[PDB]
């Protein structure tokens, strides 16, 4: 895995790479307006310590930070995650702690409306393989990594709410 960050949009200033993840990227510089991936799949944080805002960035070129659908051009710690072979899976719940009407899911999903007719998902468990949570349908709006584990309310993944849009498997 290789990413470079960049302090000015189309790839113009210094340029900063991790073949790794790194809590805090700050002493490296102060802003980060284009990145380009050069390999593997990377969460990329607006906070130090992978907190606040996340943002999944896979192979290829971002001229300027909404190309990431970036909120703004702080980005503070990144990491690489873990390359998975097999399958994939998870199991999402309309109530809370792991209650209510149980789903499969084992392959990616542009509308969790369309194929489980929900509008939120109050809990889930991740059995197999990295994934990212969407706020809106076709991978939009706000995202958020999740690994294998367990979800027992909105709050484990990050989100404000338990609004959730799409689901993609992490590849």
């Amino acid at each position: 895995g290789s990413i470079i960050f960049l302090e000015d949009r189309a790839f113009q200033g210094r340029i900063y790479g991790c073949t790794t993840d790194c809590p805090n990227l700050q002493p490296y510089f102060s802003r980060c307006n284009s990145i380009v991936v050069q390999s593997g799949c990377w969460m990329i944080y607006e906070r130090p310590n992978y907190q606040g805002h996340q943002y999944f960035l896979r192979r290829g070129e971002y001229p300027d930070y909404q190309q990431w659908m970036g909120l703004s051009d702080s980005i503070r710690s990144c990491c690489l995650i873990p390359p998975h072979s097999g399958a994939y899976r998870m199991k999402i719940y309309d109530r809370d702690e792991l209650r209510g009407q149980m789903s499969e899911l084992t392959d990616d999903c542009l509308s969790v409306q369309d194929r489980f007719h929900l509008t939120e998902i109050h809990s889930l468990n991740v059995l197999e393989g990295s994934w990212i949570l969407y706020e809106m349908p076709n991978y939009r709006g706000r995202q958020y990594l999740l690994r294998p584990g367990e979800y027992r309310r909105f709050l484990d993944w990050g989100a404000p709410n338990a609004k959730v849009g799409s689901l993609r498997r992490v590849m």
